């Protein structure tokens, strides 16, 4: 089936923080208005049957001195008393600070993505679903020991990590407007995770990296040339973006052969976004996102669909609406008629001044890097005999 990860607690806990308020309720609503509910599959968020588990999972890639630091910043937070100096220099070495602050819920509601996303690994894994998709998902700053970007915990290396340890290749495509420096880092030493981010760089543009450093970085040790990165000027539309990543996608499948492919679908490329870098529209007649989406979808691999970034809530979920009706498409073979206009439901007033699921916009560089990373990928495949 198509699978997608929701659930009452996990609806309030992905709701709970300062940053990203009703987001997920909005993109769950939005889904639930266009009747989409009834073709998915609910995925549970997973559970632990001891503190010693959650631990034991959670520490796969994060330290255990990180984790003790996030679960005491909640604590902290719990209360009003506010840090004492040697608490601040703790956090501090952990970067729960600046973009990454405590809050009341901050480590319930970090765990409660890795939750989601580790049970729909394991949903792919046992065969229930052929793709399924968290929403509450795709945390992919967040590394060993430190906070960043708003991640907490990177449930995203953790869900691959799930997957690999089930030969396991995985391919790794972060369609954020950011860098996935996060989850590029967990595997940088590991063939059979190749990280693919497309994204916005340029000097001083979060989080920095993805770009040259002059020549790209892109693997260490058996990693080497594992580590794909495609940074893009501001500006791009739809078709351009396409074009520089669809013939990289499909040479991609072409060679690695994954097993699996997880994908960060984070929607601040929008035209719309607050960011107004890229842009990208949710538009089906072509959405940079529904094109490579539909693309990775042709695969028939089994696909974890996450989200990520996107600062305008309404346009988030026209987005990923579209996102998850196109998978239900891809999957079942059944096509899914979406309603140019927004339905009524709880959140119909956010979707002013028009209801139009359509956002409200109006629409050699790539080539000398195609022959990079078209090198890169010869490099990787007689480097690792495929
Ligand atoms: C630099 O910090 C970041 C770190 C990581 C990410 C991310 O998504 N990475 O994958 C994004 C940001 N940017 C913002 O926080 C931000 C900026 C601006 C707005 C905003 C929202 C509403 C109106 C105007 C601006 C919202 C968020
Ligand atoms: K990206
Ligand atoms: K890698
Ligand atoms: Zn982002």
């Amino acid at each position: 089936s198509v699978g997608i990860v929701y659930g009452d607690q996990y609806r309030q806990l992905c709701c709970s923080s300062p940053k990203f308020g009703d987001r997920y309720a909005l993109v769950m609503d939005l889904i639930n208005a266009y009747k989409l509910i009834p073709e998915l599959s609910r995925v549970p968020p997973l559970q632990w049957d001891s503190p010693s588990r959650m631990y034991e999972a959670v520490t796969a890639f994060h330290s255990t001195e990180y984790v003790d630091a996030l679960k005491k910043l909640q604590m902290l937070h719990c209360e009003e008393k506010e840090l004492t100096a040697d608490d601040e220099l703790l956090m501090d070495s952990f970067s729960l600070n600046y973009d990454c602050p405590g809050f009341p819920s901050v480590f319930d509601y970090s765990l409660a993505a890795v939750q989601g996303s580790l049970a729909a690994a394991s949903a792919l894994i046992c065969r229930h679903c052929e793709v399924v998709i968290n929403w509450g998902g795709g945390w992919h700053h967040a590394k060993r020991s430190e906070a960043s970007g708003f991640c907490y915990l990177n449930d995203i290396v953790l869900a691959i990590h799930r997957l690999v340890s089930s030969q396991t290749r995985v391919l790794y495509v972060d369609l954020d407007l950011h860098h996935g420096d996060g989850v590029e880092e967990a595997f940088w030493y590991s063939p059979r995770v190749v990280t693919f981010s497309v994204h916005h760089a340029s000097p001083g543009f979060f989080p920095g990296t993805g770009t040259w450093n002059p020549i790209f970085l892109n693997g260490a040790g058996r990693g080497r040339f594992s580590a794909f990165n495609l940074p893009l000027e501001e500006g791009i539309n739809d078709l351009d973006w396409s074009n520089a990543i669809g013939p990289i996608l499909d040479s991609l499948n072409i060679v690695i052969q994954p097993s699996y492919v997880v994908v960060q679908c984070g929607a601040d490329c929008l035209a719309t976004d607050p960011h107004r870098i890229f842009r990208l529209t949710n538009f089906y007649p072509l959405s940079g996102y529904l094109y490579a989406i539909k693309k990775i979808l042709s695969w028939k691999v089994p696909t974890l669909i996450l989200g990520g970034g996107g600062y305008n809530f309404p346009d988030t979920a026209r987005l990923w609406t579209r996102v998850t009706a196109l998978t239900i498409e891809e999957v079942k073979g059944k096509k899914m008629t979406i309603s140019p206009e927004i339905p009524e439901h709880s959140y119909f007033s956010r979707y002013g001044p028009d209801f139009e699921l359509d956002i409200d916009y109006f629409p050699d560089s790539i080539q000398k890097h195609h022959r990079r990373i078209l090198e890169q990928l010869r490099n990787y495949a007689d480097l690792n005999k495929l």
